[PDB]
RNA sequence: UUUUUU
């Protein structure tokens, strides 16, 4: 199943490409998702990345939590619920 | 096969019976479906109901959109796409 | 601020 990473504070413009670019360097990434409103196709402000190996995921989170992405401070953590 | 109604914000637990119960009072209902993950039958958070009369579907939509079902506010509309 | 149209 890998490990699901939740990213908060993406801009309404954000694309999957940016999630790939940020997490890719840390190890295997199997899925990225920007969450959009169905009717406007705008980003609702969050997204998800699945990484296969926990230690890689944890390194991504340690580096990216608090990143200034565009003009927002990201919150990055393992997905809850 | 009739007017397709989209219901968002069902619980993981949701069953067909809750859709029948809520939509039944409004008129003829021919089909209900809770959308579940294929390999784990957890509800994906949404479902569909098919009603045969336009005015009865409209009534159900206008009355149930915003309903507090369990601890979630439903979004109920005519299916889009 | 935790995956919204089979």
């Amino acid at each position: 199943m890998g490990w699901c990473i939740f990213i908060y504070n993406l801009g309404q413009d954000a694309d999957e490409g940016i999630l790939w670019q940020m997490f890719g360097p840390f190890g295997a990434v199997t899925n990225v998702k920007v969450i959009r409103d169905f009717n406007t196709n705008k980003c609702k402000g969050f997204g998800f990345v699945t990484m296969t190996n926990y230690e890689e995921a944890a390194m991504a989170i340690a580096s990216l939590n608090g990143y200034r992405l565009g003009d927002k401070i990201l919150q990055v953590s393992f997905k809850t619920n």
